[PDB]
């Protein structure tokens, strides 16, 4: 956390890995398909010597259908308990979260400063200018006037350790001339007593800003969860979510929305929409079968006020099965199967399968 810069570490502490990813996706409307192999070279330098240390990250991506090629560089500066990254960025913030269900998450260009000079307090500040063309408001079901674009997305935030099991966060995000969103969140855990109860509460307020290319937007979002997690590998979760104001929940193209009732397909984020989620996870590891996990969840939404369409109710069931080989030559191989059923009164019904074969190979 504190950066000493006592040794010349750029080359010496360098590490890298190659990720191999085979992804298949199947989609039935009311039909399409996608199959692809990805290669991902992920390099992370150490830091040059001195109180201000300099570093370099590199992301090399190759994608082939059934030819996509990209190289993203990131300069990193390190001083005291603060870090500045400039170049390719994969932010993980309440206002901007990667899309993970693909071959590769989007890379954003800009600068991001994080700082933990104060104990228990993290601060961040950032500005993004590009996505792997401009940053754009993700329309989806015509929730807004159009998919407005901008040159700049600003961000600032604070995450505070209130107590060892409690954290509160505030984050601000603004796609310039389109919308600004305020986020406030609280996460907590209590013991009961070999097991635990976790809570995750999220309020967000979004309004159009400046030229309002989106255009007029008013969204007040609540999204929260309660998870009962047992020591034997099981978890039971309850999620609840509500959209208030004249619009649905805005977020950028290329990102997943930071909402708890977000499934494999739907985000239950139409204007006016309330939704409930039940979720069950099971790890078969402390039961006998390590590497094998399973998840299922069901979401139900009502009170949606979709634009230009009639109907207000919708639901989704996702099931997820995963296995990772535990030994032999392929001791890293991961199989993931994500299946979904989505039914809506106001948008197109879908059935979908996603399949992932993953392997991670450390180079140095």
């Amino acid at each position: 956390l504190y950066f000493q810069g006592l040794e010349e570490g750029f080359l010496e502490d360098s590490r890298a890995s190659l990720a191999l990813r085979n992804f298949y996706m199947n989609r039935d409307f009311r039909k399409s398909e996608e199959w692809a192999q990805g290669f991902l070279f992920d390099y992370r330098s150490g830091y040059t010597e001195g109180t201000l240390g300099v570093g370099l990250d590199l992301l090399g991506k190759l994608g082939v259908r059934l030819d996509y090629a990209r190289l993203d560089a990131t300069a990193k500066l390190r001083l005291s308990r603060s870090e500045l990254k400039v170049g390719g960025l994969v932010p993980k913030l309440p206002t901007i979260q990667p899309n993970y269900g693909r071959l590769f998450p989007q890379v954003f260009q800009g600068a991001l400063l994080t700082s933990g000079e104060l104990s228990g307090l993290s601060l961040n500040l950032g500005r993004l200018t590009e996505v792997s063309s401009d940053l754009a408001l993700f329309n989806r079901n015509r929730r807004f006037a159009g998919a407005a674009q901008a040159d700049r997305f600003d961000l600032a935030g604070l995450d505070y350790r209130i107590a060892p099991d409690w954290t509160g966060s505030y984050h601000y995000g603004e796609l310039e001339q389109v919308y600004a969103q305020h986020f406030l969140g609280l996460k907590g855990r209590i013991g009961i007593a070999a097991d635990s109860l976790e809570s995750d509460l999220r309020l967000a307020l979004s309004r159009d800003t400046g030229g309002a290319r989106g255009g007029r937007i008013d969204n007040r979002s609540f999204s929260g969860s309660l998870t009962y997690r047992l020591r034997n590998g099981q978890a039971f979760g309850l999620g609840y979510q509500r959209m208030s104001g004249d619009h649905g929940f805005p977020y950028l193209e290329g990102t997943d929305p930071y909402l708890v009732n977000f499934g494999q397909y739907n985000d239950f984020a139409e204007a006016g929409e309330s939704s409930w989620q039940l979720r069950y996870d099971c790890d078969f590891a402390p039961l006998g079968v390590p590497g094998l996990s399973l998840m299922t969840r069901y979401f139900s939404g009502h009170g949606a006020k979709p634009k230009g369409a009639d109907g207000s109710r919708e639901w989704e069931r996702d099931s997820d099965l995963r296995y990772v080989l535990q030994g032999g030559a392929l001791k890293g191989l991961g199989l993931v199967w994500r299946n979904a059923t989505y039914r809506s009164a106001f948008s197109r019904d879908i059935d979908e399968n996603r399949l992932y074969l993953t392997y991670e190979l450390p180079l140095f």
